[PDB]
DNA sequence: ACTCTGCCTCAAGACGGT
DNA sequence: TTGAGGCAGAGT
DNA sequence: ACCGTCC
């Protein structure tokens, strides 16, 4: 993400951030980072440490995640379009570079602490090992499929695709908890939304027009400060955090001039720094085209949700069934069906 | 006093019966 | 993966 | 809401 973005925010942009009660949001449209939602399935969902799983040890954690969650969403009147990442932009190889290398790392201390019979050292490790995988993505889209919740694939980084639809008005807004979905245009982000049956945080809006009003930058100086605060795509300035780039893109505007400004002795900058590049990433990112396709909440196909998720994924078939009439009925809620002139 | 860095630890889901 | 925080200790 | 269990 953007290191130190949210905080940022909350400390000098309050206004920004609008909550509000999941009741006022039946009939919206958003647009959700699937990657980031599997993630965190595989990562929380376990029971001893382990994934859920078939008997034929194939991970089932995604398609609980994934199948109650936007169940619960569409009980709402939340209607989700699932976007997922396509092939990361160049400026994201060193980043790449430095998640593998921790992979590496981590690949080593896990076979260690499993020797050690560390199994509270293991638990760690395996979760630091957590992957989503070609596999995890299209198992996720298959259900979707069958439950006909609409996904998509985007060109390269999922979030600009999300900004993108948001911007077409396609989506009312991107829900992820990765803030680089602003600085790469999003009008509106939320967080936490889940519409758990046992809320624990509250829904939370971030809206970019009062982000940019209270810190007085236009987009272009905006994608500057992330770009000084840190991001995935390029260096930042060493001794340079979120109080002074504030300070410094408020005053300089652009990080061409804040070079031309800054003590050389004091504050070096990267070595060949590619902002200027990454810069244009944030700004005109590759992104699918809103136009083309048509986001419609489709009937879900009961019987081969239940084969599927049953028969093969070995559910409980009383709470898939449960599951797919409560989707079914909540569509017809919130839904209207196609109409021909 | 204020800022930042580099080091540390920590959480992260949902259902059903009670 | 994304956050959240805390710590001392050094730089401004 | 708590908590054993989910697959
Ligand atoms: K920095
Ligand atoms: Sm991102
Ligand atoms: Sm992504
Ligand atoms: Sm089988
Ligand atoms: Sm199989």
């Amino acid at each position: 993400g953007i290191q130190g973005l949210a905080k940022l925010i909350a400390d000098v942009a309050p206004s920004a951030i609008r909550e509000n009660d999941i009741k006022s949001y039946f009939g919206r449209k958003v647009a959700i980072d699937a990657s980031m939602s599997i993630y965190q399935f595989l990562i929380a969902v376990r029971q001893g440490g382990d994934v859920l799983q078939n008997e034929e040890g194939e991970t089932t954690s995604h398609l609980m995640g994934m199948f109650y969650r936007t169940i619960r969403m569409m009980e709402n009147g939340i209607k989700p379009v699932y976007v997922f990442d396509g092939k990361p932009p160049q400026l994201k190889s060193g980043e790449l570079a430095k998640r593998s290398e921790r992979r590496a790392e981590a690949e080593k201390q896990l076979q260690q602490a499993q020797a050690a019979g560390a199994e509270q050292e293991v638990e760690k490790f395996t979760k630091r090992l957590v992957k989503v995988t070609k596999q995890h993505n299209d198992e996720c889209k298959h259900l979707l499929s069958l439950m006909g919740i609409p996904y998509l694939d985007a060109p390269s980084e999922a979030e600009a695709s999300c900004a993108a639809l948001v911007k077409a008005g396609k989506v009312y807004a991107a829900a992820t908890e990765d803030m680089d979905c602003l600085t790469f245009g999003s009008p509106v982000l939320m967080r936490h939304l889940t519409a758990s049956e046992a809320k624990k945080l509250p829904i939370q809006e971030f809206h970019l027009s009062r982000i940019l009003q209270e810190l007085g930058l236009n987009q272009e100086q905006f994608v500057d400060l992330c770009i000084l605060l840190g991001s995935d795509y390029c260096e930042s300035i060493r001794g340079i955090g979120p109080k002074r780039a504030v300070d410094l893109i408020q005053k300089h505007k652009s990080i061409e001039e804040i070079v031309r400004r800054l003590d050389p002795n004091k504050y070096p900058v990267p070595e060949n720094w590619l902002h200027k590049e990454a810069h244009q990433l944030f700004l005109e990112p590759e992104v699918l085209d809103p136009e083309s396709v048509e986001l419609k909440w489709s009937e879900p196909n009961e019987e081969e949700l239940i084969k599927f998720m049953c028969g093969e994924k070995q559910f409980s078939e009383e709470r898939i069934r449960s599951g797919v009439k409560r989707l079914s009925k909540s569509r017809q809620g919130s839904t209207l069906e196609v109409l021909f002139q």
